[PDB]
């Protein structure tokens, strides 16, 4: 069975002169990428890293963390891509629950971070680190790291259902928790998507989304891998740089959200830049005839604006419009590789138009979290991977995703699950409790709303909660207002009543029915 | 991991009302066709069929074809789709070789070959057999078998690795060998080929194409049941059934191969339907403008010109211009899931431009040959399988298959070895011996031809000679013209010389860099 592994080495063979990877002046063809992905695996077999073993990220986007994951693959290990985003707590936390051997992290805009979090793991911290965006010749950098490793390849006979790609995510009961992605999860991820948007090896695709999150991955970094296309990185998203890349590089693809267009746009209008070359996905619309609109399925089917369901575990949008045709449901239907059954609280399949627990087995499930043996047991019950997402059967046989069950919310492209807020602000010595929910944005999906129990005596204002947030979580995820209450309102049950939380705070715009995708 | 009644189980919720099979005046939607796989799958658990069983089907192309893949699936058992046009000797070796635990026949056409065969067998004969083209009541017949079991889903966890599928070819010793195909080398050679062709489920499939042949179920059989097109059955190509079913069921495709179109169009032309939703992908030129000529990536690389490599062992066309763009080589590259490397005789991979071994490693490489302990582990040697092709890569990293290792003549797609003809011929009394090479058909690519020496003062003319071949083996084996020499040109280890046999009778046509596909 195929590897990660054994796509360099194919490449490597069949298109010698093509250009795999730039990021800024880096530049590398498919033999000039392997030999140095056989001489990083070669230093960290050197440190001790073998099957099963993982190495964490802790940076922006790099090509590095193609050639980590491509390194660590032949291996058998697994990377870890965490998020440059996250608190000193947040990123404590996923290095103390997935405990790397190894740390590749990055200094430019984040060495406080990083070094907060260090200093905090004590003498707990038995992993070696190594700068990735260091001077040449730091010995504790990456570069020079790898140019000790020998040249040779492996060549181990490495299982594709081992873990090579590890994201955090399903944060619902206030810890994330890291899904384990597998070289076969990835291959078949990148192989219906590859038929999805029509993927070949004339694909430029320039990396602009988080490598934290599957959706850049998805669309369309492992598509363009496999294939043997060229996967451009940018370290963040800025849209004249952007711009100068999508022209500079003559990319064909891009992870870009409707706001960013814009930005795009104004900034490149009466320019003369020509952007033709570019199949715009999200928000075709916005980009005034200087993009030629995606003609693959991936946009035509509506998938593009939200029409389909997935997550992480799923290896990203597994179920789709553009699969097997018109669909009345708002999702369409499983791509090849993955079977769905929406089933009841005693296990039971639910009929048609019943609501009830979207389920899945197949290729592009994922392999569990890690560190996490009875949440996998009971997520992998009777044999079905258990979403949490609520959905239904449609009478023409597609899906409807309807809402979630955790009370997720999605703001700015990120998720956001109440109880990491929640406990976040109640560690505050003033807080007795606090419920998080989402409201409409002005824009698009949601903004996230506490609604605060203030200890007796205490006192406390709505900035202060807010504040207080900063140094604990990420940026993203704090309250940008809060209201104050006497008593959260309560089911019959005494569990904290959300729905009535939702009617009285002004909550609303959460993922499902009624807000799917990335808006306009 | 994703199995074949995986695909079976999703498209019965998926497509409730579609058309999943039509064969005759059977139509079958996805319900209907998993709920008579599940019957069929509980009467073959119940007559003794489980995990490595293995069931021969002796008939034409039938719906049931596919039914008896998918239950037998469902129970981990592999299904042989024998060859038809087997004749009597060839059809006994097969039975005796695979030893089936049930045989599935057809009166229709064949009842004599059958008949023959079994007589054959005699005590040695321990299988059931179920005739499919029998009476509706016939307790020997498959519609009382299936009709039998119960409409419960066996539910069991099969391996996707297990041999589902068995094809016989190799028969370069003489005799046939039956390659194992897996669940997992259908779908990924499925998934590959839906990119190739951009099947989708409005592909409506004309199953012309013989069953026994990894043609027809890769192109677009098996693709077109994995993304929920309609799959039409025909028995074998009759040219106004043909003609009939491609307009009444209004296909997109076809298997119809050279010397099968020119009667198509002529009988159309009768009747001036519009043949313009059929995309014909092989020698679109025969259809003298009827057909649209297919624009898929499949046909504008030349991939269905035959500018490609692959066999049966890689479950089909595995190498092909239509993957990485153009290509120096005649056969383009490896898809994802296939790693080649050409290797010399000792092992060692070959430099640019030297001719060597084609050798394979991936999701699409089989499990091996039934029953061939020594041939596999020869052939499986060193971790790569081993083709038995010649081939050699080029400085742009293409790959050029240069031909055989073994003579084999190859007329219309069909793969004839020298020794299956000359042992049949030099079985015939007045005959000391045969040598059997190919001649140039532009239509067929090659015919077979034989050369040939009696015995002394023996007589028989090539007619004779040809009508002999008729009892023993297959109808397209057959040589289609005799020389009589005195004596067989012969190498210093007494072997046949065939290079002076085709210098001196015209030989030619022979697969490899000279001719590539299956005619024109
Ligand atoms: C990010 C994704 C790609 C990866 C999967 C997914 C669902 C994702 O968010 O993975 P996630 O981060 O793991 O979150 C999973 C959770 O997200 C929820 N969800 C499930 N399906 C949807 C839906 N259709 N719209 C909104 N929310 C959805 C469910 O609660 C689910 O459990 C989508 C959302 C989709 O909207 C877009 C936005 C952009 C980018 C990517 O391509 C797009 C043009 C479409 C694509
Ligand atoms: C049948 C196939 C599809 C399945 C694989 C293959 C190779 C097959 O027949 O498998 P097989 O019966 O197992 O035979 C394998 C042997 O066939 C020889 N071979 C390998 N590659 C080629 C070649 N490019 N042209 C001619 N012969 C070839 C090699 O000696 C090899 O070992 C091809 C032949 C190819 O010609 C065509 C004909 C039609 C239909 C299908 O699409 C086509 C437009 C192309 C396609
Ligand atoms: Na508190
Ligand atoms: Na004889």
């Amino acid at each position: 069975h195929t590897t990660i592994g054994d796509v360099l080495r194919e490449h490597r063979r069949s298109h010698p002169g093509r250009t795999a990877l730039v990021d800024g002046p880096v530049r590398l063809t498919w033999p000039e990428l392997d030999d140095r992905v056989n001489r990083l695996a070669g230093s960290l077999a050197a440190s001790g890293i073998g099957r099963g073993d993982r190495i964490m990220w802790l940076g922006q986007n790099s090509f590095r963390v193609y050639e980590l994951i491509a390194a660590a693959g032949k291996l058998g290990a697994m990377v870890c891509v965490g998020y440059w985003r996250w608190a000193p707590p947040e990123m404590e936390f996923a290095l103390r629950d997935f405990d790397p051997h190894l740390v590749v992290w990055q200094h430019q805009e984040i060495h406080e971070t990083v070094a907060r979090t260090r200093e905090a793991l004590g003498s707990d911290d038995t992993a070696r680190w190594l700068r990735h965006d260091s001077a040449p010749q730091d010995p504790d950098g990456y570069e020079a790291f790898l140019a000790a490793g020998g040249l040779a390849d492996p060549d181990l006979d490495i299982d594709p259902d081992s873990p090579v790609l590890v994201l955090y995510t399903a944060a619902m009961s206030g810890r994330q928790c890291g899904s384990l992605l597998s070289h076969t999860n990835l291959i078949a991820m990148a192989t219906a998507a590859a038929w999805l948007g029509d993927i070949d090896h004339t694909t430029a695709f320039l990396n602009s989304g988080p490598m934290f999150h599957i959706g850049n991955h998805q669309f369309w970094g492992m598509p363009t891998l496999l294939m043997a296309g060229k996967n451009v990185i940018v370290r963040r998203v800025v849209a004249e740089e952007v711009r100068d890349l999508l022209v500079a590089e003559e990319c064909t693809h891009a992870f870009l959200m409707p706001p960013t267009v814009a930005e795009i746009v104004r900034l490149n209008r009466d320019t003369g830049h020509d952007l033709s070359r570019l199949r715009a996905t999200v928000a075709p619309h916005l980009w005034e005839g200087m993009a030629t609109t995606d003609t693959s399925r991936f946009t035509r089917s509506g998938a593009a604006a939200g029409r389909g369901y997935g997550q992480t575990e799923l290896s990203g949008f597994a179920v789709t419009a553009a699969y097997g045709g018109p669909a009345a449901g708002n999702a369409g239907r499983p791509g090849p590789g993955l079977t769905v059954r929406v089933l009841d609280t005693a296990g039971r399949e639910c009929a048609v138009g019943e609501a009830g627990e979207i389920c899945a087995r197949g290729t592009v499930v994922h392999r569990g979290y890690w560190n996490r043996d009875e949440v996998n047991a009971h997520r992998f019950r009777s044999g079905w991977w258990h979403t949490t997402d609520l959905g239904r059967r449609e009478p023409d046989g597609s899906l409807t995703f309807l809402g979630t069950t955790t009370r997720m919310l999605k703001s700015a492209a990120e998720n956001i699950f109440p109880a990491e807020v929640e406990n976040c602000i109640e560690q505050h010595p003033a807080v007795r409790e606090a419920a998080v929910i989402g409201v409409p944005n002005t824009r698009w999906a949601q903004d996230v709303k506490a609604v605060v129990v203030l200890e007796p005596d205490a006192g406390v204002s709505e900035q202060e909660i807010i504040d207080h947030c900063r140094p604990r979580i990420a940026s993203y995820k704090k309250p940008k207002s809060v209201a104050f209450a006497a008593a959260l309102p309560r089911t019959v049950s005494g569990a904290r009543d959300y729905d009535a939380l939702d009617k009285e705070y002004g909550g609303g715009g959460y993922p499902g029915a009624a807000t799917l995708g990335p808006g306009r």
